């Protein structure tokens, strides 16, 4: 239903990727807070669209040390 | 690639039911903080398989005051 991606990595990093994606507001229709399993850090960012998410991953410079998932929710 | 469920509702009630969740521990991989995006407040879980996934729902008694919502990640 609704395209999805989190980000996984450096919980400082992360939230210059959040201050970054500000830039791009209108490329994703939601970004997480940062959250943990309870370790690393994620962050959730839902679409509009799998164009809208190509269109947001082609634009948007992600550190090689994230790694960036890809799935979908309902 | 691996399911997942997000559950979605009232941050204390979130945090009863990751409390009673415990008790079945291995009925999931794993379970998040509560995140928010950024309103309702989420709880993130991973399993194993749809199956391990449906077990999960059918011996937990979620409020219907919480929405459940599932998917899959990569």
């Amino acid at each position: 239903t609704t395209p999805i991606v989190h980000l996984k990595g450096d919980a400082n990093t992360l939230k210059c990727l959040r201050y970054r994606f500000k830039k791009h507001c209108t490329l994703y229709t939601a970004v997480s807070s940062t959250w943990h399993w309870t370790k690393s850090a994620i962050v959730t960012l839902t679409y509009d669209s799998e164009w809208q998410r190509d269109q947001f991953l082609s634009q948007v410079k992600i550190p090689k040390t994230i790694t960036v998932s890809t799935g979908f929710m309902s």
